[PDB]
Order: structure tokens, then sequence, then C-alpha cells
């Protein structure tokens, strides 16, 4: 059994974030990705944070799966009409590091991206950016992968909301019996997009694991990801 | 395309909520049984509250099921150690009105709460009381009701939690193209339960339908059900 | 150095607030005065909730008036044009009881109510009918008691802010050495009631009091009010 | 009759929002002196954030000083034991400039910093270090400015509060009719302080002025002050 909150991001979360790539906290929000003097955003960067405490994803000798429950708050600070390329919840083993930025959101490498096989992440990923060097919506999406940067199922994001200039509110559900992942996005506005699929954490990820968020720029200076607020609890 | 948004129900949300059964506002909230001038509950009672507008479900010509989401707060005002029934989170035909108390959450009546086929009824249900009538968890739960008192799937609701006398987050997601209903019950101090299973509303409910949350009591006088708030959103 | 928080009165608050006359607590809100089973306020009623653990307001040879802040938040259901009498927060002896109904906000007797010399209580008042009985405001009003029914300071209230049917923030500070007393009254719109004024707690009040709000209704039957949240801190 | 509302600093408050010397936003705040690429705060800088529309204080042949109403949170991150120099909420002429950095919290200049006829600024400050160039208390401090850095009226500001690493909400109100201004700064945790003194407006400022809120540092590097939200009305 795991779980903590973050109303915010303003104490010394050090002793139980673990910052990897860029990422660091700013004025009680996290950012995953770094900015000049000027507030422009660099290129080609990528940042994590991972919460300290490992989560026991699931039992070998019982088979028995945990569920799991996270809820996040982020805000896209757009300055431009191409933004990207967005941000992500994931769980990995506990020792992975920040990996590619650009389209891979830290998460993957160029190399293995698309090869399961070669990986260990599960993550909901909020695209901002359609790109051809792989399969994958050609509108701004919302999507789940499993092991690879091709989501094995997506949902339109619409623009309206992605360059609202609002607070928008993530909530990931895992239930370990049903081994169903379900992610909600909630607008202030009155915007709500729903994705389900079933994924079996046991094939895709150890018995131990991490969990945190990420998040990645490619060439484009128009975006920086911001986390207002973090809460997370687990139960085996 | 539905959506609506109630913070609280101070205002006069006559002209936007079908009351039936016991259920009406209360200082802010939504009471669905009655009490005494004493406060205390009375005895088989029931009450819903269903959105005036009607929510389209799905299509025939599309066969595309519509997504959708809703949140509310309730606090189970408890003043004693065998509170009953509960409440429900359910959409029904436009036209269905209040049905039997006690362990039938006001969904069902006795006679076919456990036949699905003369049903119209999906609902998640938050069951403070074991019966023994039909087959149901020995202890407090949460569950997916199918056209029937008797759920597809639970879970385990503390009761700690339960007798926690703190206010309650229920959050329902449903992925029309996967066909998944998710709940996620979340307490202020550390515990969120997380409870996902498939269901087809197209072989459950007609095209249009209504949502709604319901309440009911038998015997026991130790309970009465409050809800804070409420907001739903659905997209075709 | 007395503090207390209510972000709401659900709980049992039964051992830290003394409840008079009609108070009591409802759906988690202060009623102060009492309806029927048909949500109809009764006419003539009163009543006040009063923090169980006195106040220390002030000394003689130490020479040193306590400060104080308190904030809450009210409803006023109205259901007419002529919604009566209104609310008030108040500091008085521990062993204060209500008193008249009506015009005198359970704060005062009929025949006394004019005579400071024969009363014991300071309060702010949130008059929303006014009285030819006495002088006051030609208009709902806002205003600071001093041992008498008869404010010595007013502001107008607005009706659009009375009726508007939202929740509205009362603040009230006093500073123990300035011996100045301030009321703030905002609305979620964008409106902020002000109105400061000196007094003196040492020539009006014995050294230790019991702080609360009070309310009461006439012969009109189109209002009740409402407490949602109560807070309060003092310092000698 | 002016009136706005920062529930944060998110959007482009640009065309609302005039930043002086440091000032400017950072991840939804407002950030009044610059840090380096280190997070660590520049030596004697000062900035402060005007609203652009001017505030009627008062008229002359109409005799009517009018009211006014103002709310914000900040954080003090604190990184040592020599915070310096702190932040103020303050009224000037529209056309006031940010002044000296330092003691002089950006408003006042060095060598006029003591002189009131050479002055046209009131307000509120929350001082963090005690100076010794000029009479001021020993301890940290809120106070009342009148048109100098040597407060009117001071209240003591305990360090466990300040190094509290908590947000803190600033309310300060203005009874143009009494001619009373009051500050009250609250803690989560259970603290107020409450300042109040008269000062009448008209013999300190012109008729039309702007409010704003400043900050400075001088050799120290410990502090740099955030504000999270701010919000204003004013009625003549
Ligand atoms: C406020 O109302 C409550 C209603 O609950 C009163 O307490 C109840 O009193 C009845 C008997 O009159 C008991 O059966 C209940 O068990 C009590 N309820 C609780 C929660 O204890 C209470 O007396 C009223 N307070 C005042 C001052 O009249
Ligand atoms: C919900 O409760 C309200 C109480 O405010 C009921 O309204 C009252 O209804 C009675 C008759 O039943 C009238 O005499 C009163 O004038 C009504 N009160 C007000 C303020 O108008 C209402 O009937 C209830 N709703 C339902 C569906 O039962
Ligand atoms: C506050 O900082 C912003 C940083 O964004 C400054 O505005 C930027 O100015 C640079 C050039 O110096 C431009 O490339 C950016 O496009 C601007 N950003 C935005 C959002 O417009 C701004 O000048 C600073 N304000 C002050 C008073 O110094
Ligand atoms: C996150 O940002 C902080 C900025 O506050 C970094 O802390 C500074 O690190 C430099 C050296 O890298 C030190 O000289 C400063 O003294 C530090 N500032 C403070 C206030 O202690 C921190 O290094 C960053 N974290 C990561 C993982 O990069
Ligand atoms: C014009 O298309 C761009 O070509 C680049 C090589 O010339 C590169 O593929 C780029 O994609 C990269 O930047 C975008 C936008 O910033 C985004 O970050 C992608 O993930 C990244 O690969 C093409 O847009
Ligand atoms: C002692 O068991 C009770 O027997 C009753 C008949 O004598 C009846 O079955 C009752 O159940 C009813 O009340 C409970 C508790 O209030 C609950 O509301 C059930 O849904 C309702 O059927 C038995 O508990
Ligand atoms: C018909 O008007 C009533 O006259 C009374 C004397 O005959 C008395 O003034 C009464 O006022 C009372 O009711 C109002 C409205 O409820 C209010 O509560 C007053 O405080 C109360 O004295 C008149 O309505
Ligand atoms: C070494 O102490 C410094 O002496 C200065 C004169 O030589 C001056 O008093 C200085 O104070 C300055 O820094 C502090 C801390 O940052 C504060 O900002 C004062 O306002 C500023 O004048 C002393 O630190
Ligand atoms: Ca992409
Ligand atoms: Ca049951
Ligand atoms: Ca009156
Ligand atoms: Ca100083
Ligand atoms: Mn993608
Ligand atoms: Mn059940
Ligand atoms: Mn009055
Ligand atoms: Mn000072």
């Amino acid at each position: 059994s795991v779980s903590f909150t973050f109303p915010n991001f303003w104490s010394d979360v050090e002793d139980s974030i673990i910052f990897q790539g860029d990422a660091n906290t700013t004025a009680g929000t996290l950012q995953l990705c770094k900015t000049n003097q000027y507030g422009t955003p660099l290129q080609w960067s990528a940042g994590r944070a991972l919460y300290s405490d490992p989560v026991q994803l699931w039992d070998n000798k019982t088979e028995s799966v945990a569920s799991f429950y996270t809820e996040f708050t982020f805000f896209l600070k757009i300055t431009g009409n191409g933004p990207a390329d967005g941000l992500a919840f994931f769980l990995a083993p506990p020792d992975s590091d920040v990996k590619d930025a650009g389209e891979y959101l830290g998460l993957f490498n160029k190399s293995t991206a698309t090869q399961p096989s070669k990986n260990q992440v599960v993550a909901v990923e909020f695209d901002t950016w359609t790109n051809p060097n792989f399969p994958e919506p050609s509108y701004r999406h919302i999507g789940i992968n499993v092991n690879s940067i091709v989501s094995v199922a997506t949902k339109r994001w619409e623009d309206s909301d992605i360059f609202s200039g609002k607070i928008a509110t993530a909530r990931i559900s895992y239930d370990g019996s049903a081994e169903i992942l379900t992610v909600v996005l909630s607008y202030p506005d009155g915007s709500d997009y729903i994705l389900s699929h079933s994924v079996d954490m046991r094939q895709n990820l150890p018995e131990s694991v991490r969990v945190g968020i990420s998040a990645s720029t490619g060439n484009n200076q128009f975006l920086t990801v911001y986390i207002l607020s973090w809460r997370f609890s687990s139960n085996l």
C-alpha cells in the first residue's frame, strides 16, 4: 500500500521526488523541461519527476495484481501554433532514467521506441503533436502506451481545450482485478475526455515499479508544461 | 452532447432536476430520503434525483456509443452500527420512476430485481448493507449493476471509510468505444477504490436515457445520504 | 489565545458548540431558526450558536485588549419579497442566552434593546428588514451594534446581493490595541462591503466572553439563514 | 468603482498589469524580484506589479473618501536565516515607478524615505528584516506606512509563520467614511494577525491612484517572494 498527496510543490519535495533530466520545481509547480531567463523553453529537452517510494504492482506467487489511482493538474503554457511534445504519466522499473526527448516524451529511445519487447514502461500520454515517424492520430490526442510510443488506444484531444489557457485535471485509474486502465481528462469549461483499455501490468512491468510524470520538447519552442498538484494511492 | 455542473444545490434546481420519491434539496444538498423533525431518517423510503435533459447513449444506424463522465460528492450521516441501504448513480429510460426501497436502492422492484431481462437500468452502487435475499458480498461494498441488483463486479468498501464521517468523492466514467465503465471512490484521508468492468449500454438501455442518483432505507434508521455537488458531461 | 475552525458542520459539533433557541445543525450547516416539514420557516423564532470555549477579551491592571478575527459563510434562502430579520455575529458573557426574536435578532429584549447600560453584547448585524420601532436605515443594511439594537454605524446592503441567491462570506476583525472593529462582507460576484468603527470592548463587555452567531424571524416567512462554515482566532 | 480578480497569473495579464523593475509572472504567480538560472535570488533588486486601471480614491467638493478591499496570497521561499527584505501592498499616483531596493521595498528613495512631505505612497508592509538605519521594530513585522518607511503602526510577525513554508493570505480593507485601514494576515495553521490604524487618504495621496504589490532584496540572497493570487474591489 502506497499513497502521497502534493497539493502543490512549494515545500522541499527533495526527499520525496526523484528528478530526472531537466525536471525541477518552479514556483510551487513541477516544470519538467527547462526554459531560458526569458521564459522561452529550450529545444530537445526532457524531464521526469518520479515518486521516491516504490509501488508493488503485483505478486508472482499470488498472481494478484494491485489497483491504483492518480490525479494531477497541469497547465499548457503555449505561445505559438505548434506546441510539442506534451506530457505523460507513467510506471517503470525503479532504476529507469529519462530517455529521448522530442516525440519520445522522455519515455523511450529512438532505436527501440517502437519495440515493446525492448521496453519496460506503461503510460498515458497527452500528445500535442502528430508525428509522421511512426503511426499515430493526425490530430492532437490522448493515449495509452504499453511499452511503445505507438498507443494501443487513443482519443482525440480538441484544440479548443489544448489552447484554452486553462488548468486541466488528469485522472488515471487501474483495476488490478479487471486489468483495466482508465484515463479521464477534465477542463473547467465543460469537457471531459474518457479513455479505457485492458492492460495486464504483469506481462509488461516488473513486480516493483515507480510512478512519475514526464514531458519533452523538440524543435519548436511554443510549449512549457507545468504540473500544479499531484496525488496517488495504490493497494495490492 | 450534454453537460451540467452543480457546485451545490443552493439555487432553485427545480427547472433542471426531476425529483422522484422522497428526493429534494436540503440546505444546499440533495437529500434523497426523508427524515423527521428530529433529524431521524424514516424507514423504507426511497428517492431519486434525475437530470431533466436526456442523454443520447448511442446510435443504431451508426452503432456508435457515447462516452460520459460524472463526479459527485456525498456524506454518509451515520448514527448507528447498521447503516442501510446506501446510494447509487444510474442511467435509465427518461420515464423511469422510483422503484422499491430497502435493498433495491430505489432502482428495481422486489419481483424483478434479479431478472435482467425485465429491467432497464445500469448503475454503480455504494452498498452499506449485505443482504441475504440474493447473492452479494458479505461486507460493505461498491459495485456495477447491469439490469440487476446482483452486481456483475464488486469491490470491498472499508468500514473505516464508511464510518469516517468524511466527505467522499465518487467519479464514474464510461468509454463508448471500449465499452468500459469505471468507478473511483475517494476519501480525503488517503484511500481510493477503483472498479472497472466491460459493459455495453446498447444491449442494456435505450438510445436515449436519463442519469441520476438514488438512495433508499429499510428497517434501520442509522443512515441519511446527502449529495453536496454533482457534475456530468457526455459526448456521442 | 482561542481558535477553532469549522469547514462545515457535518461532524458532531455537539461537544464544541452551544445551541440556543432553535439553533441546530442541518446537512452540514448551522440553521439558527426552525422550519416546518414543508421547508417553511416558522414565525417569531430565534436561535444562536455559541462556541463552548470562552475567550479572554481583556484585562485590568494588565491593560491589553485582545485582538481577534472571525470568518464565516452564509446563504440567505429567500422565497419572498419581505425577508426578515437577518443574522449577526456577537460577543456576550458566557452565560448569555437567546433573547427576543423579530427585529432583536435574538440579541436583546424588547424592553431594553435600546438601553446600552442594560445590555452586555457587541455585534455585527446583517439586517434584512428596516424597522420603524427604533431608528435605523430605511434600507437593508450591515451594522455594528454596541449594547443596542440601534447601530452606532451602518452600511447599505444592496438588495441585488441579498436576493442574489449566492453564498456570502463575512469577515470580522478587531484590533485590541487600536480598539477598532472591522467587518467585510463579500459576494462571489464582485461586491465587497467594508465597515469599520472604533469600539472599546473593556467598557462594553466583561473580561471573559463567548462568541457566536444568531438569527431570528418575525411575521414574514420568506427567509431562512444558513451558516456553511465558521472559523475564529483570538490573541491576548 | 474598480475591481479585478486574479485567481492566478497563468493568463496573459500583460494588458491589465503594469510590471515595474524586475516584476514579471512566473508559472502562474507574480515574482517581483529576479532569480538566476540556479533559482538564487539576485541582490539589491526591486519590482512592483500595479493594476493598469486607476482607482478614484477621493474627491474635494464632493467629500467622500472611497472604500476598498484587497486580498492576495503569497509564499516566502526562504533558503537561509536572513531573508530580506519582504513585500508590500501600496497605493500611489498612477505614474509612480519603482524606487530603491533593500529596506525601501521599492517604495521610497534612500534620500527621502523618512520624509513624509516628500512622498506619495500609502502601504502595508510585511518586513522580514529589522533595519538599524531608521526606527523600526527589532523583530520581523507587519506595518502600515504613510508616506514613510517608518511605520506609524506595527505588529510583530512571528518567525514560526515566516519560515513556515506555507502559503499566507493577506487581507487589506479601508473604510472611506471611518478613514480606517485594516490588515489581516492569515496562515493555514491557525494564526491570524490583525492591525488597524486611522488614515486619511485625502491628505496623503492624490484623487486618483494605482494599487499594487512590491518587493525587494538587499545583500542576502535567502528570500524570493511569490504572489499566487490577487483580487481587489473599490467603491466611491
Ligand atoms: C438538535 O437536534 C438534535 C437532533 O438530532 C437533537 O438531538 C437528538 O435528540 C433526540 C431526542 O430528542 C435523540 O433521539 C437523538 O439521538 C439526538 N440526536 C443526536 C445526533 O444526538 C438535539 O437535542 C437538538 N439540540 C437542541 C439544543 O435542541
Ligand atoms: C421539496 O421541498 C419543498 C420545501 O421547500 C416543497 O415546497 C413546498 O411545498 C408545499 C406543498 O407541498 C408548499 O405549500 C410550500 O409553499 C412549498 N415551499 C416553498 C418554499 O415553495 C416541495 O413541494 C418539495 N418538492 C417535492 C417534489 O416534493
Ligand atoms: C517579462 O518577461 C517576458 C518574458 O516572456 C517579457 O516578454 C517577452 O519578451 C521577449 C523579448 O525580450 C519576447 O521574445 C517574448 O515573446 C515576450 N514574451 C511574451 C509572453 O510576450 C517581458 O518583456 C517582461 N516584462 C518586463 C516588464 O520586463
Ligand atoms: C533544482 O533547482 C534548484 C534551484 O533552486 C537547484 O539548486 C541549486 O543548485 C546549485 C548547484 O546546481 C546550487 O549552487 C544552489 O545553491 C542551489 N540552490 C539552492 C536554493 O540550494 C537544484 O540543483 C536543481 N535540482 C536538480 C536535480 O537539478
Ligand atoms: C518540419 O518538420 C520537422 O522536421 C524536423 C527535422 O527537420 C523534425 O522531424 C521535426 O519534429 C520535431 O519537432 C516537432 C515540433 O517541435 C516535435 O517536437 C517532434 O516530436 C520532433 O521530432 C519536424 O516537425
Ligand atoms: C434482522 O434482519 C432483518 O429482517 C427483516 C425482516 O424481519 C428485513 O429482512 C431486514 O432487512 C431490511 O432492513 C435492512 C437494515 O435496515 C436493510 O435495509 C435491508 O435492505 C432491508 O431489506 C433484515 O435486516
Ligand atoms: C403588518 O405589519 C406588521 O406590523 C407589526 C405591528 O402590528 C410589526 O411591525 C410587524 O413587523 C414584524 O414582522 C416583520 C416581518 O417578518 C419583521 O420581522 C419585524 O421585525 C417584526 O416586528 C409588521 O410586519
Ligand atoms: C554586513 O551587513 C550589511 O551592512 C550594510 C552596511 O555596510 C547594510 O546594513 C546591509 O543591510 C543590507 O542587507 C540586508 C540583508 O539583505 C537587508 O537587505 C538590508 O535592507 C540592506 O540594507 C547589512 O547586511
Ligand atoms: Ca506525438
Ligand atoms: Ca445491500
Ligand atoms: Ca431590522
Ligand atoms: Ca526592514
Ligand atoms: Mn501519440
Ligand atoms: Mn450490493
Ligand atoms: Mn438594523
Ligand atoms: Mn519595517
